[PDB]
RNA sequence: UUGAACUCGCUGUGAAGAUGCAGUGUACCCGCGGCAAGACGGAAAGACCCCGUGAACCUUUACUAUAGCUUGACACUGAAC
């Protein structure tokens, strides 16, 4: 299947680009995504004419993204309370949702999606380090206090 | 049940076990109560047996198929290393 990207997409191409991919690929993935459109000849044309602005809008998104990481990175340490046993130990675990919830009462509005835990949910009291993907090339860091 | 009967015995003859043929013996016409030796008695187009290039249902390492079960290829089906 033929499709131009409207973005950036890793091993693939970068905006503009016409490239062939395979059916399930565009289908279920970088159209409903919003990645992709179908290289008709209308969409080649229209593109081609109305090109630019999508560009302008890609920079202004990558903008957004790195003001939004700034703002997360300045946030450093946020802290989240929960019960535990004598060791430190928790009887429940911490993640994604209440970590964005937390983020977002400390200031600064972060999706669950964002959350990028790497060693799974937070299960022992103490301090961890949390990832921030709100682009897809930008991450920001956060140190997460979890206390009983 | 019943082709029609003026519907005896015997010995023979004879699709070869005769009331009905031949020879011969016996026998006046007709009921009623009884008995079942014969009318190859009545009943059911022999069930045994064979035959038909008949039937059915059953069996199986008979033949040919086939549901099911199982194998792989392609499709729905994508990304990175
Ligand atoms: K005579
Ligand atoms: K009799
Ligand atoms: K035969
Ligand atoms: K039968
Ligand atoms: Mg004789
Ligand atoms: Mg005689
Ligand atoms: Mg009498
Ligand atoms: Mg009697
Ligand atoms: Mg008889
Ligand atoms: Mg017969
Ligand atoms: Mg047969």
């Amino acid at each position: 299947m033929q499709v131009i990207l409207l973005d950036k997409v890793a091993n693939l191409g970068s905006l503009g680009d016409q490239v062939n991919v395979k059916a399930g690929y565009a289908r279920n993935f970088l159209v409903p995504q919003g990645k992709a459109v179908p290289a008709t000849k209308k969409n080649i044309e229209f593109f081609e004419a109305r090109r630019a602005e999508l560009e302008a809008k890609l920079a202004e998104v990558l903008a957004a993204a790195n003001a939004r990481a700034e703002k997360i990175n300045a946030l450093e340490t946020v802290t989240i309370a929960s019960k535990a046993g004598d060791e430190g130990k928790l009887f429940g675990s911490i993640g994604t949702r209440d970590i964005a919830d937390a983020v977002t009462a400390a200031g600064v509005e972060v999706a669950k999606s964002e959350v990028r835990l790497p060693n799974g949910v937070l299960r022992t009291t103490g301090e961890h380090e949390v990832s921030f993907q709100v682009h897809s090339e930008v991450f920001a860091k956060v140190i997460v206090n979890v206390v009983a």
